[PDB]
């Protein structure tokens, strides 16, 4: 497992990488990766590429379904990282550093189509880097030194790793630009992004907040009021506002630099660039929620003060009423902050649904029960914490003139624990801390015994 | 707008800062932080703390609907950070230097419940920490000397930014680990890590791969069969999995290190660890899914032209069978070349297919 990546020498992280780590030096991320974002070494597939492996359309994500969320390809889709022809340093970084069949390192054609999903058609099938694995583990990181041939504009480069010892390969594509000469725009720098960060309702707005010489200033701000389901949807109103930004305002302009190094607004990530002389020098994004709230709450009933430890785990008997349409949490933790119990639920409103919960460990002393409370998108709205004890079962009162016939309870005798013993007389265990000499017995280690014992008369004491 | 972080000198990233950029060694990451993960420089709330400024239980996230993920307050939900006492660096970076009144830095009395939500009574009000701002703009990264009181385990540090020019205030917490200086485990290593990557189905499972000397070895590996909807979800199949793992396995444990040291599972990301001597060197998660429109669908397309750029959108979440008509307007009607990308995603967002049509004006 692993993935190309920037860590030194490397010229550009995947695309995969960039779901979870940050460019080099742009801090810029991919969005919307699904599961792969928290596992990017893992897109891999079947071996054999370009002859037979990943079917065409499923190359980026090797037909990994968790990664597949990376076969979508538009010009606008991923973060392009800047890269040159001639000799470049590809990195990859290993988290298990398999015995490596070779790396292979192919480049799209200089004509390929980027609104086309990725295809054999796609790239150059000869591949402009081979670098013999040898069939050893390499290091936990290498970098290889590659020819890239010479483009324009976006590209992408399927890197190949060949497992040795599976039947399996890793893929990874890079989403990278050829610009070299002729710079783009150099009256314009980036300042700001509109990130897709979040979904929103309708009644709220999102809006900018521009930074200059004198702070901010309102004047170069943009407001848009969410006024559709439609325009809720994250990647939609992240387009609107690049949009209205674009006819309202002269001095910043939001959105990807097309093949023409236009400013165009997409349907993602929209940078905003700030014109050079303006004095701005950073712009950020802001957010009124103003979408009618309804009044959330979870009411917890059936939590007893004191739970009796028994035979088996102790049992949290609970019910549940919800206010407005709700995403519960509760979890259980002891004396000593270490978690017990859990119990999602995902309720209406009004829903009155029971729970029920059990102890992983049964011990006395101070319990919490967590609940947490979010609504139906899963925006935390209150934590509450309720505190309950565990307590052991209570010895029944003290009756007769012992407490056991030994070596009956042998393991609970303690300083005043009287014993009946086989010769008919009745013994008390000594107090501290002779008390643990007790607890010593054995069929076979019969000392301590009272009355047979060579030793008992160091931990026990005949009553009168 | 600015985030406690570690590129430099910093001793410890903030909560929110941990939701996009990953630790400086251990390269962790907090889980389900909402929008604020891709703006971990936005966590601005009213100034004034403590008299004054976000209300008990709302510290976290400083009143922001944004951050309102950061809070939440339980013994395992975050990444901590480990710290020593006396005289550390805690560093900021900023995306906009606004003139600067002071940074103030508190830290959680000794003995607070990290299972009740931040509140002024958690938290030591008289700053461990305080650094004049001069109401000058700082540099875009900066760092301060600041000498941390002793603790023990578990602690939270409230790192106060108060800007001159606005009423407003960034509050970044930092979840951070008094280990003292006995390794904890010196017998076990870290290997790997479940997070809950993602919600799964009814006949799905999810199981380990352990990469040990001779590659992945099948009799270390652990699979968890999802076959109810509550254990489907991310945060209940990675404990699961996580508590099946140590039954299974003696060469292997998954869990967080709780108060007592021991190896638990929690209800969120478990570090797997590796007994020293057992020849295993690293732990990986797989997935076995194995659960006009056809199909329950949600569809996105979108128009370009002869030079790559967006003119139209629709999205449509159909059903099975349904046939919806669809109508798009160009915002651009020029000669030239045009394409239809059409994107087919399921009805939990993942991708199963894209087709381009061509077309011309
Ligand atoms: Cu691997
Ligand atoms: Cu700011």
């Amino acid at each position: 497992h692993g993935y190309v990546s920037a860590y030194e020498n490397g010229v550009a992280e995947g695309r995969a990488t960039l779901c979870r780590v940050p460019a080099n030096d742009t801090n810029e991320k991919n969005t919307n990766c699904g599961g792969i974002e928290y596992e990017p070494q893992s897109v891999e597939g079947p071996d054999g590429f370009p002859e037979t492996g990943p079917r065409d359309g499923k190359i980026a994500s090797a037909e990994n379904s968790l990664a597949a969320a990376l076969d979508e390809q538009t010009a606008d889709r991923w973060v392009k990282r800047p890269i040159q022809s001639g000799n470049q340093h590809f990195e990859w970084n290993f988290t298990a550093n398999h015995i490596t069949k070779d790396w292979k390192y192919y480049i799209t054609k200089a004509d390929w189509n980027p609104n086309q999903p990725l295809a054999r058609d796609s790239f150059d099938l000869n591949p402009f880097c081979v670098v013999d694995g040898g069939m050893v583990k390499p290091p936990m990181r290498v970098s290889h030194l590659c020819n890239v041939p010479e483009r324009e504009g976006y590209q992408v480069i399927l890197a190949v790793w060949d497992v040795g010892d599976t039947a399996a390969s890793f893929y990874n594509v890079i989403d990278v630009k050829f610009d070299g000469d002729s710079p783009v725009l150099p009256d314009w720098n980036q300042g700001g992004q509109i990130y897709p960060s979040q979904d929103l309702n309708v009644g709220d707005s999102v809006y900018t907040r521009v930074f200059g010489q004198n702070g901010e200033n309102v004047s170069y701000s943009t407001e848009l009021v969410i006024d559709s389901e439609e325009l809720g949807a994250a990647n939609n109103w992240s387009h609107a506002l690049a949009t209205k930004i674009n006819q309202e305002q002269t001095m910043l302009q939001a959105g990807q630099l097309n093949a023409e190094g236009v400013i165009s607004p997409i349907y993602g990530t929209n940078p905003i660039y700030l014109k050079q002389g303006s004095g701005l020098k950073n712009v950020e994004i802001d957010y009124k929620i103003n979408s009618t709230a309804p009044e959330y709450d979870l009411e917890v009933y059936g939590l007893e003060s004191e739970y009796i430890i028994g035979d088996s785990a102790t049992q949290l008997d609970l019910t549940l009423e919800a206010t407005g349409d709700i995403k519960t949490e509760m979890t259980v933790y002891n004396h000593h902050h270490e978690s017990l119990s859990s119990h999602s639920a995902e309720l209406s409103d009004g829903q009155v649904e029971a729970a029920t919960m059990t102890l992983s460990k049964s011990e006395p002393g101070h319990h919490m029960l967590v609940v947490v409370v979010k609504d139906q998108q899963g925006k935390v709205i209150e934590q509450n914490t309720l505190d309950f004890h565990l307590i052991e079962e209570q010895t029944p009162p003290p009756s007769g003139e012992y407490d056991f016939v030994f070596p009956e309870g042998l393991n609970t005798y303690t300083a005043g624990t009287k014993v009946l013993a086989s010769d008919g007389a009745v013994y008390q265990c000594k107090e501290f801390p002779f008390s643990g000499y007790c607890t010593q017995w054995s069929p076979s280690a019969t000392q301590f015994e009272p009355g047979k014992g060579s030793h008992w008369s160091e931990a026990w004491n005949k009553v009168n």
